[PDB]
């Protein structure tokens, strides 16, 4: 059971590629943002799920508060959500299909420093997650 998942901190110009788990009907990711001043962030999440008969949704929590993902696009193959969030301090945003630990303990954890312009993968979890910055030309999607 092999879902595909890429997350794009477009505002900051960072692509989180393959945040999806190797095998398991579950996807999710956690980004820690280091931040000093009221900044807006646009998250675009592209979800390409294995064609199982229940496509679990991908919730988003900012500093342990839930935010509405907006479903920009759907087609046969992939769903694209989006969320614009005003952060004003060091903040963590949590993506998850599941809440029970047996899955979420897997999810990769990514570190963005808004201040001194580094990123990094704290944990790779059960994923082959990598990061492209600036965000690659091909992965251009979701405008209106």
């Amino acid at each position: 059971v092999q879902h595909k998942l890429d997350i794009f901190l477009v505002s900051e110009g960072i692509a989180i590629k393959e945040a999806n788990l190797l095998k398991g009907d579950s996807y999710g990711c956690t980004i820690k943002i280091k931040l000093d001043k009221e900044k807006t962030f646009k998250f675009v999440i592209v979800l390409e799920p294995e064609w199982i008969d229940e496509i679990k949704p991908i919730y988003m929590k900012v500093n342990d508060e839930s935010v509405e993902l907006e479903l920009d696009y759907k087609d046969a193959t992939k769903r694209i959500y989006s969320a614009e969030v005003v952060l004003s301090s060091d903040s963590v945003i949590n993506l998850f299909s599941d809440v029970d630990v047996s899955y979420t303990s897997e999810y990769p954890t990514i570190k963005v420093n808004t201040i001194k312009k580094y990123y990094s993968v704290q944990n790779r979890g059960m994923t082959y997650v990598h990061i492209e910055s600036p965000i690659n030309t091909k992965d251009k999607s979701w405008f209106v």
